[PDB]
């Protein structure tokens, strides 16, 4: 509908797949190369499916801080024949609050889905399913079952994933440049 729309379609035309775990099908942003992104309680394994294909974990990794807390992030390398464009250019440096974000979706269950989440405040400490989480982004947004791994962005950048929320309110993981150095 407008330019935060844009950026938001941009992004899930090119950088996603639907990844599917034996706990559910989720939104998974491909951020370079073979290198992807999933909410750690998606529980990766050896094994995947992207888009119905079964596909070798080459590795995977759940992100932790250096306090040794939770940050609800694990990178993926798929055994894919063909890479993501790179989006690592488009990944903020630092913690940080936003305007107008956009949270976007593709699933069986909601394909083509773009929600305007408004403004996004550095949250930073969750209790997230019981699991103390940091590095936490929240939105005003009754967000739902099947947006998990649903990607965040402002124009211009993508901020975070989205890993939960309370019925009123939605929560993201951050994603920052640092993750992805190479
Ligand atoms: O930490 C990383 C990573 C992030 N950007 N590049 C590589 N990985 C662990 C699982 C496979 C990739």
């Amino acid at each position: 509908m407008g330019p935060g729309f844009d950026f938001a379609q941009a992004i899930m035309k090119k950088n996603t797949v639907i990844a599917r775990t034996e706990k559910g099908e989720f939104t998974m942003l491909g951020v370079y190369d073979r290198v992807a992104v999933i909410p750690t309680h998606a529980s990766v394994g050896e094994i995947i499916y992207i888009n119905d294909v079964e596909t070798r974990v080459l590795d995977a990794c759940a992100l932790r801080d250096l306090t040794d807390t939770n940050l609800e992030i694990t990178i993926v390398k798929l055994d894919r024949n063909q890479k993501f464009r790179d989006i690592r250019h488009f990944l903020p440096r630092c913690e940080d609050d936003y305007n107008d974000a956009v949270l976007s979706v593709h699933t069986s269950k909601f394909p083509n889905m773009y929600i305007p989440v408004g403004q996004v405040t550095n949250y930073g400490f969750l209790n997230l399913g019981g699991t103390p989480t940091h590095r936490i982004l929240m939105y005003n947004f009754p967000t739902r079952a099947g947006q998990c791994g649903g990607v965040v962005t402002t124009t211009g950048k993508v901020i975070g994933i989205h890993v939960g929320g309370n019925g009123a309110q939605g929560f993201a993981a951050m994603l920052l440049h640092s993750y992805f150095t190479d």
